[PDB]
């Protein structure tokens, strides 16, 4: 099939259009803007792909690494435009076209359920966001919020702190090695090298709706680290911060949570356990 | 013949004022007690109330501490701006348009900056036009709903006011606002005198008229005119300090839009409109 793929030189979507393409599929590169409304559906009427994917968004830039870089004065126009606007432009169009779209948006849009308390399963696809600690998160959360207008076309997956095998500015693993202090929290995460060929198959399918896309439970920075550190690098040492302390060096507070992944493992039960898989990665990782 | 009109933001300034005029006009008014951003409410209640026409007057333009948009430039603020400047009318506008039923959005023409200079070549920003002003975090957000509005072209009436201004005197009215401020950044702009243009919008509701339009009375006025003809017709000791742009600039916590919006849509509708200058001259003579 032909798959129309907005952010094909980001990270993600770089990552994707490779296995589409090792997949055998034909891949176009968008030339549009998402925010360009009428470019866009041009694009669409005149490509007339199978499939549109948007790995899209504004989380990092110049002077900052991560979605600190929002925060500034000036970058609100940005946010909107990148993080919600753009995402809501393909939705518009790819509906009135019966374009089936995935949305790569986020699960960073909760906060709470990762105490191990035995009463609590995690957020669910219903569940309203409740974490408003940075502006990404904020207009994140309104963004998933109106995905829901598009349940019959529209594939909103919701990743976390999302990991490659390969070492890569953007990768967490790759992130929390370079940090002088560790925010060590229980979190729920999405390993891509497992879970890009699920989200390649999901949108083969034409399934749509909301999902939680993290691997099944919680994982800790420092469960990580004293992976890397037990097998492979047994120097390795880090210093630990609390929230308290993150929050004060930060240019905005940071999502913790668990997300009830129940959905995903219905139509996808042999996605590895977040720690199966993190052990699996760290076996596997050049530094 | 005489409707039933659901009205969100039904207890604020604009919201009251369109009420009691559709209750003079032997309307049934339904006061919404759904929050726009409940969507789930929403729903169940435009399916119970089966309205006729629905309208809104919703928005977050100042709170404790701040009688204007400075408000939403607070750390913490973000999050109303985009619940209840954009999200809770995408909601209406989803449901309206599911249900078949009217909604009259009322939006803002604050969404761009220039073609207020007396340049005979320009004729001021037309209803296509996307925003070009990104200097407050308000005009920023309403620039993105406004652009939302475009694809129910067929199903929202979007409506840009500016700086509206009221016979009877309150917080909210441009005049009471000028009135207020020690010194006074005189530009040219377009104003909506709310007394002449809340008529037309609820015709434009009665007859379905859909799309955006802007909807300030035609023409351009200055603060410094304004004051004069208060002065000449109702308070000769009337007098007022006048300061820049940029000396208003250190004293706000955001830039504010100066425009000249195009009406030659609204005035092949409606060609009885007044002029701004007529318009403010009517008003001054009632106050
Ligand atoms: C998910 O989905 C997104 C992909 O993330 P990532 O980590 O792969 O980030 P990334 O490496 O920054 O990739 C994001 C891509 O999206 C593009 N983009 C941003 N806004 C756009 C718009 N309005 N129109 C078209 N392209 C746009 C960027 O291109 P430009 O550099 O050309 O802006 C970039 O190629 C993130 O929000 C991620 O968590
Ligand atoms: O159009 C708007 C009207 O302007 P105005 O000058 O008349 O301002 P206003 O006097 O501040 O009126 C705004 C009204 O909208 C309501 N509102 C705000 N967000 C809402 C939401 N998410 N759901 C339901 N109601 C909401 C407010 O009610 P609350 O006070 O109950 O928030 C208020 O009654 C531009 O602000
Ligand atoms: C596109 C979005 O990117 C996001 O990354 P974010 O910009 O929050 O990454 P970091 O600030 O590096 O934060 C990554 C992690 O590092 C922790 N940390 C940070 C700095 C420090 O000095 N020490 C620490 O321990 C922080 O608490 C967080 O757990 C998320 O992936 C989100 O899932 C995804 O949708
Ligand atoms: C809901 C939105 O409200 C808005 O009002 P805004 O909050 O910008 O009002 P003010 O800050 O009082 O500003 C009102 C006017 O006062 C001027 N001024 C301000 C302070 C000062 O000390 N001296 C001055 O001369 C300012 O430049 C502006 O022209 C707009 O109506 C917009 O059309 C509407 O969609």
């Amino acid at each position: 099939m032909k798959w129309l793929i907005f952010g094909n030189k980001g990270w993600i979507g770089s990552m994707v259009s490779k296995i589409l393409e090792q997949q055998g599929e034909q891949v176009v590169g968008a030339q549009s803007r998402a925010d360009d409304e009428s470019a866009v559906e041009r694009e669409i009427s005149e490509i007339k792909p199978d499939r549109v994917m948007s790995f899209i968004g504004r989380t990092h830039g110049p002077g900052y690494s991560t979605i600190d870089y929002l925060e500034q004065s000036g970058k609100l126009v940005e946010n909107v435009k990148d993080n919600l606007y753009g995402p809501l432009c393909l939705a518009f169009i790819c509906q009135k076209y019966n374009i089936h779209l995935t949305y790569l948006g986020t699960g960073c849009i909760f906060e709470g359920q990762n105490n191990f308390s035995a009463d609590e399963k995690g957020f669910t696809e219903n569940d309203k966001p409740n974490f408003f600690g940075s502006s990404y998160s904020v207009v994140k959360g309104f963004t998933d919020r109106l995905m829901h207008f598009f349940d019959n076309d529209v594939l909103n997956l919701r990743i976390r702190m999302p990991i490659t095998i390969e070492q890569n500015p953007r990768s967490f693993i790759t992130k929390i090695l370079s940090y002088s202090r560790i925010c060590s929290i229980p979190n729920s995460m999405t390993i891509l090298d497992q879970m890009i060929p699920v989200m390649i198959d999901m949108a083969r399918n034409k399934t749509t709706g909301t999902f939680n896309f993290t691997n099944p439970g919680l994982v800790s920075h420092n469960e990580i680290l004293s992976l890397i550190r037990d097998i492979h690098k047994p120097n390795l040492t880090w210093e630990n911060m609390s929230r308290e302390q993150q929050l004060a060096i930060l240019k905005a507070d940071r999502s913790n949570n668990l997300l009830n992944t129940d959905k995903l493992q219905s139509l996808y039960p042999d996605v590895p356990d977040i720690l199966t898989g993190i052990r699996e990665v760290v076996s596997k990782m050049k530094f």
